[PDB]
């Protein structure tokens, strides 16, 4: 079980702390995901500053939301810098109204099991091949991922939601929080949405 | 390497005690009770083979303490107790009311009235430890008391303020006694009466 970890005892509380405070506005999870997502972006466009290759795996700068309303999965993907396997393991596992202090503090990235039962965060970065993490919130653990580099650069959190959360698969509930918590990104954000023939395509948000 | 965390299990299992009998909590001191006695009876084996077993405390009881001022709930037996290397293990790895008995997690049936557990042990072969957890982490240090159990092991409750009500005595007499009266070994309730004096009074 060298891939299993646990968590540090402060996470562990803090993870208490949200649930218990912010369960009323659950659908700040969407706002604190597009917000690290944006904070990513804003990285590796800082790293091709002085770095010239930072940019050859993937590109474009965007974020795109997918709802795979069969498989009761959400989809947040961002091509930002992106965070190597060590990054995954010490900086999810660790730290160092209160719906504005989490952002604040660092660890709006737990708000996600507000509507989560399971929180999956794959990610490749310019100097490692890419890694999954992957929590119900009592233990998590990061593997190799076995379908190899599919992501260039960037990182994609997927939350198998809790049956609670299901209105989060409908694209009207989406759009309206992506729209609504895009404003100030100065990033693209597309969500995968369907045009009634009956076609599926990227639409721009922001 | 005094800080441990819990099994991913145990983790699970805390969560579905307390999600499921928020409406049954007084069960918790049915399931200590039933520990406690579990452990005196594998001391009374032991003793059956093993001059020595009760050397460290010739009696066989369980004794319940409230205390007000502090906000403790303590319950104490005098059976085989616990090595440290087993308040580590046997602790951090592994209606629903009567199921749980069965599959040996009860004790977790302590933090739906306490903020905070705490148990301290002496075994025959080894020397006092505390083991103290809040839920979210636990940890096992040698008790700098020295063996003042002599043998056995006592629970401490860091009890809820919700949780109020276990502190006052006749609350605990007549829980006590609806679970002790099945249990073959003596319970008693350091309890007080009226001048105002206090002294252990036998429940079953
Ligand atoms: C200031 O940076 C932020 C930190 C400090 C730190 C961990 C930054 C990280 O160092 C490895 C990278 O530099 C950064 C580019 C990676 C992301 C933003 C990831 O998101 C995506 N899309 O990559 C996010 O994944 C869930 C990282 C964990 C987030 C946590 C625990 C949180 O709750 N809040 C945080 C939000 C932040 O903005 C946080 O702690
Ligand atoms: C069958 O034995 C029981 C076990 C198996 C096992 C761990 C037994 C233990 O092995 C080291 C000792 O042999 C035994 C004498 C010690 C006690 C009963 C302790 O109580 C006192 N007073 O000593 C109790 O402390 C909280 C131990 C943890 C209890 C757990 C996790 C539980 O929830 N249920 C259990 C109840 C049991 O009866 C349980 O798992």
């Amino acid at each position: 079980k060298s891939e299993k970890f646990a968590f540090q005892a402060e996470v562990n509380r803090m993870m208490k702390l949200i649930i218990n405070s912010l369960y009323k506005n659950k659908e700040i999870f969407l706002r604190e995901l597009i917000s690290n997502a944006s904070d990513a972006l804003d990285k590796i466009r800082l790293i091709s500053l002085t770095d010239e290759n930072a940019l050859a795996g993937n590109e474009e700068l965007t974020v795109k939301i997918k709802c795979d309303k069969e498989k009761n999965l959400l989809h947040v993907t961002d091509t930002g810098v992106g965070m190597t396997r060590e990054e995954l393991v010490k900086n999810l596992g660790t730290i160092a109204s209160t719906s504005e202090l989490i952002g604040q503090f660092g660890v709006g990235f737990y708000s996600a099991f507000l509507v989560a039962d399971k929180v999956i965060v794959t990610s490749k970065h310019n100097n490692d091949t890419q890694h999954i993490w992957e929590s119900d919130s009592n233990e998590f653990s990061v593997i190799a991922d076995p379908r190899g580099n599919t992501l260039g650069r960037g990182t994609t959190i997927t939350l198998v939601l809790k049956e609670e959360a299901s209105d989060y698969l409908e694209l009207d509930t989406i759009k309206n929080l992506v729209k609504k918590y895009s404003q100030f990104i100065n990033f693209p954000i597309y969500v995968w949405s369907s045009k009634t023939k009956t076609v599926w395509d990227w639409e721009l948000m922001n």
